[PDB]
C-alpha cells in the first residue's frame, strides 16, 4: 500500500509564524495600512455641450455624457450619499468647435466652464477638479499643439495649457489635472497660477505617470477624443519604462505639483509603490481607466469574477501601492458599498 | 478537528511530498501551501535526502488570497470546504504579512520566489524585488486574471 | 600510512546551501539579471570620404573602412540579421581637410552627413547613432579646439561640439554620442538641440566616462585620429579615478543626457556598477573598445582563450554589471550567435 | 564654403568644472582611492614533488613549476626586492598518489607541506598562504568528494577540506585559502581550526565569489588540475550569476572569512565593488587567473598593448574597485617596477 509519508521536524521557529496576525476579520483590517473611506473617491464627469443630454456610453457600462440642466438630477442622491470629489471632463459635440489649437478648451461658453459655474452654485461644498489637455478640442485629436510634420511643439503647447489651466481656475475650479505629459507643462502651469494669484488657492494634480497601452479603449467613445496620425507613444510613456516614469514623478513635484496621479492603476500598481517612495510628502491618486473598469465589468458579465468583491479587491490595491485616493467609475457604487 | 490546519503534521507531510517529487525527477519544487515554516521543513527534507544541491525551491512565498482564482477550481478540481482560504492565504491588504513572508522564505531556504496573483499585485513584486533582490522572482497570472 | 582524514562535523545550515539554484543549464539562465538580445547591439561604422572604399584596417581584426557606394551591400546581410543600430565615425582622408577648429566635423559632403542620409534612405528603420568630437577633423588630433599653450579651450570647443551635434541630428542622426570629455558639454549640446527643436527627437547619449589609458591602440589605425603635442591625460579621465568618474555620471545626468556610455568595458565593469546606482533609471552602454576587442583576438590566436566562448563572457559581464546596451565590433558574430 | 559653425553659450556653470583635479601627474595620483603598494603582492607558487624540479608551464609565460631544493634561490631575490606573501599550490607528479578522497592533499611529505616546512625555515618573515581544496589530488581532478552519480558530496568534501585545512595550518601556514567553493566550507573549517586551537593564528581567506569560465585554460597545465566528466558549473558561480555572488560573499563572511577573493579579477571587477560594500570591514583581494596573465601578454606580444602599461592599468583596476591585495603572476615584475 502507498501510505502518507511524514518527515521528522523540528520544533516550531518563532520567525516562521505569522499566523498569529490574521486569523480574525478584524485582523484582516488591522492589517491594512490605509483603510478605503468614501472621501478618497473621484468620480469623472462627461459634460455635453448640448445642456440637455444624457446619453449613455456605449462601451463605459453605467456612465453618461451629461448637459448642464441634467447634472443637479444626476449629482443629487450622489452628494447625498457622500461624493466629495468630481474631475471633469469636456466633450462639446457642436461641430466647427475643434481647431489646431483647441481654441475651446476654455471657451467660457463650453461644457467645463458651465460645469464649473453650475456645480460652484448648486453644489458649493463639491471639490471640483478639471482635466487639462488640448485633445477633447483639437481638430487632430492630440494632447498639445502641432509642428508641420505632426510632432507636438512643445512651446506652443505648454503655453496653451498653462492658459487653460488658469482659466479654469479663474472660472472656479479648485484642481487642475494636467493629462497632456507633455515636458515642463507643471513648471508653465504653476507659474501661470501664481501670476494670476491662484497658486495658493489651486491644487495642481499632475498626471505625472501615464502610460500609453491598450486600456484607454471606451474612452476614446465617451469623451470623443482620438488622435490622427501617429500615436500617444510618444509622449505617454513606454509601458517599460520605469526609469522615464520614477524621472517623471521627480519632474512634476521639483516643478510644482501638490500631488501626482498614476494612471492606468491595477496594471502599473508598481509605479503607484515607486511614487509612494519619490513623492513620499505627496497625495496620489490612482486612476482607474475606462480599460480596467470596462474589463472588471466584462468579467463578472462572464461569471470569471464577482463585481463588487474584484472592485474592492482592485481598489483596496491601490491603497497598498500607496495611493491615497482614486478616480473611479464604480464611485456611485462604493457610495453604497462602504455603508454596508 | 475545529477545521483549521494543524502546522506541524501539515510541514510534516508537504516536506515528504516534496522530497518525493524530487526523488522521482523533478528539478523544482514550489510549495504553494502558504503554511508557516514549510520551507525550512522542505529544505531540511531535501538535505536529509542529499537532493538539495539539485533541487530549486521555489516558494509561493507572496500568495493571496482573493477573487481570481475561479477557473482553477474547475481544472484541478480543488475546492475547499467549510471555512475559506482566508487563514493562511495572505488578506490582499496585507503588505506587511508579505514583506515578511518574502523575508521569512528566504531565510529559511528558498531559490527563488513566487509572487501570486500577479497584474493585482504588482507593487508586491515591486517590494520583493528589493527584499529578495539576489534570488529570482517569478510572476504567477492565475486563471482569473487570464480568464 | 598516510590516510584520508575526516573533521567530524555539524549538520549542514540552511544558510549555506546555495546550490539549489544553479545546477541546470536553464538555472544559470534564470539566475542572469539580464539577457542579451539583438537589439541591444550597436555596431560601429567607419565611414571613408572615398565613396568606393573598403579597407581593411589592419590592428581591428575583420573590421573595414568604408564609403558609401560600399555601404548597402555591407549592410544589408547585419540588418537581415537583425542588427538594430549603427554608431557612426568619420574618417575623411583627402588632404587639406583638417583644421584647427574642425571645419570639416559637420561637412554636409563630409562622410558623417553622407553616411546618415544614405543610411536613412536605404535603411529607413536602422536606428542610427553618430559620434560627436574633433579629433578625427582637427589638424592637431585633440577632441576640442586649443588655446595656444596647446590645452584645451573649454568655452570654444563646447561651442563647436554643439555646433556638431545639432547639424548631424538636422542631417538625420537618431542620437548624438558626444566622446570628448570636455567639462559641460552636454548642457550646450541639449540646448542646442532645444533652441533647434530637435531635444525631443535626439537622443543624448555621453560618454560619460570615459577613461584615458591602452586600450585604443587599433582606433588610432581605423580613424587616423591621433593626438599631437601632450596626451589624452588632462580630459579623459584617469583609470584610477572613480570620484572624477562618479562626478562625471552625476553631471551628464544632470546637463541632459538620455543614456550614458561607460568606456572602456572589461576593464572598467566597477564603474558600471557605480553608474547603475548613480543613472538608475537611464540607460548604460559599454563600449567594447579597439583595444579590448584585438586583446580577446590576440588571446584566442594564441590558444589562450576560445573567441565565442570568452566574447560571451565578456558581453554577458557587462550586463551583469548594469549595462543594458553594447557597442561592439563582435556585433556580427553576435547576430550569428544569439540565433543558436 | 562649408565654415566652421560656433553656437551661442552660456556662461560656464561651476558644477561643470572637473578638470581643475586631474591636470597634472600628482594630481592623477591624488585621485586614487588606493595606492599600488609591494606589501599589496601576493605570489602563487606551484610546488613539485620532485625536489629539484624548475620546470617552465608552456602556457603560463616566466612561471616554473619547483622543487623545494630549487626554492631558496628563486625566493631570494624576491624577498630581497620586497616580496612579503607567497600562496602555495602542490603539483605531486609522483604516480600512484591521485586518489578519489585526496588522501595526498595533506601528506605530511607531499609538495605543499614540505613547502611550508622550508619556507618558514628559510624565509621566517614570509606570510605563507596555501590554497585549500582536493582537485589536484583527487584521481578524477573535481575539487571535492564524490558520490557515485559524479556530483558533489557536500558533507563529506567539507569534512574532508577542514582537515586539509587544519593540517596546512598545524604544519605552519598562516592563512588557508578554500578554492573549493563547496556550500559551508568555510564554516567546517573555522570550526576545524578552533578545534585545533589555531583559529586565533590562522587567517581564514575564502575564495567566496569564484567564477566557472574561460579564463583558467593555462592553469590546468600548471598544476595539473583537469576536471573529468561533467564541468565545473555546479560548484564555481555561473559568470551571470551576481546575485549568487552577493549572497556568497555574505554567507562565507558569516561563516568565519577573514578575507575574500574574487576570481577572476578584470573580467569581474563590478563583483569586486559588490564586495567593497557587502565585506566592507573585510580585506578584499583579486586574483589575476592564468588566463586573464596570458591574455595580456599574448596582447603585448602581438602589439595591441604595451605589457608594463596594461599591467598598471588592469592592476589600478583591482584597487579602484575596492581590493587592497593582488594575487598575481606578475608580482615579480611589480617588485622592480614599484621601485622606479
Ligand atoms: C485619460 O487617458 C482618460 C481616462 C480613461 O480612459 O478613463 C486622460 C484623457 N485623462
Ligand atoms: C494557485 O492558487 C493556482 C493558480 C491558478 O489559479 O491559476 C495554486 C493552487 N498553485
Ligand atoms: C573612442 O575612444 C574610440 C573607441 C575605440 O577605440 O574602439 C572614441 C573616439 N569614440
Ligand atoms: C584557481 O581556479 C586557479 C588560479 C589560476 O588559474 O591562475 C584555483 C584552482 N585556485
Ligand atoms: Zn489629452
Ligand atoms: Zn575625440
Ligand atoms: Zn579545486
Amino acid at each position: 500500500m502507498h501510505t502518507a509519508e511524514f518527515l521528522e521536524t523540528e520544533p516550531t521557529e518563532i520567525s516562521s509564524v505569522l499566523a498569529g496576525g490574521y486569523n480574525h476579520p478584524l485582523l484582516r483590517q488591522w492589517q491594512s495600512e490605509r483603510q478605503l473611506t468614501k472621501n478618497m473617491l473621484i468620480f469623472p464627469l462627461f459634460i455635453s455641450d448640448n445642456p440637455d443630454d444624457f446619453t449613455e456610453i456605449d462601451s463605459l457600462p453605467n456612465i453618461n455624457r451629461i448637459g448642464v440642466n441634467r447634472l443637479k438630477d444626476y449629482l443629487k442622491p450622489l452628494v447625498a450619499k457622500g461624493l466629495r470629489s468630481v474631475i471633469l471632463f469636456g466633450v462639446p459635440l457642436i461641430p466647427g468647435t475643434k481647431d489646431p489649437v483647441g481654441t475651446a478648451a476654455d471657451d467660457p461658453a463650453g461644457p467645463v466652464i458651465q460645469g464649473i459655474k453650475f456645480i460652484r452654485e448648486y453644489f458649493p461644498e463639491l471639490y471640483i477638479i478639471c482635466d487639462v489637455c488640448l485633445c477633447e478640442y483639437t481638430s487632430h485629436g492630440h494632447c498639445g499643439v502641432l509642428y508641420d510634420d505632426g510632432t507636438i511643439n512643445r512651446e506652443r503647447s505648454v503655453s496653451r495649457l498653462a492658459a487653460v489651466a488658469v482659466n479654469y481656475a479663474k472660472a472656479g475650479a479648485h484642481c487642475v489635472a494636467p493629462s497632456d505629459m507633455i515636458d515642463g507643462r507643471i513648471r508653465d502651469i504653476k507659474r501661470g497660477l501664481i501670476n494670476a494669484n491662484l497658486a495658493h488657492k489651486t491644487f495642481v494634480l499632475s498626471y505625472a505617470a501615464k502610460f500609453s497601452g491598450n486600456l484607454y479603449g471606451p474612452f476614446r467613445d465617451a469623451a470623443c477624443s482620438a488622435p490622427s496620425n501617429g500615436d500617444r507613444k510618444c509622449y505617454q510613456l513606454p509601458p517599460a519604462g520605469r526609469g522615464l516614469a520614477r524621472r517623471a514623478l521627480e519632474r512634476d513635484m521639483s516643478e510644482g505639483a501638490d500631488g501626482i496621479i498614476v494612471k492606468p492603476s491595477t496594471f502599473y500598481l508598481d509605479i503607484m509603490r515607486d511614487a509612494s517612495e519619490i513623492c513620499k510628502d505627496l497625495p496620489i491618486c490612482a486612476y482607474h481607466v475606462s480599460g480596467e473598469y470596462a474589463m472588471l465589468h466584462a468579467a463578472a458579465e462572464k461569471g470569471v469574477v464577482d463585481l463588487k468583491t474584484i472592485a474592492f479587491e482592485s481598489h483596496q490595491g491601490f491603497l497598498r501601492a500607496g495611493a491615497r485616493l482614486i478616480i473611479t467609475y464604480l464611485a456611485p457604487e462604493f457610495l453604497d458599498w462602504l455603508d454596508e
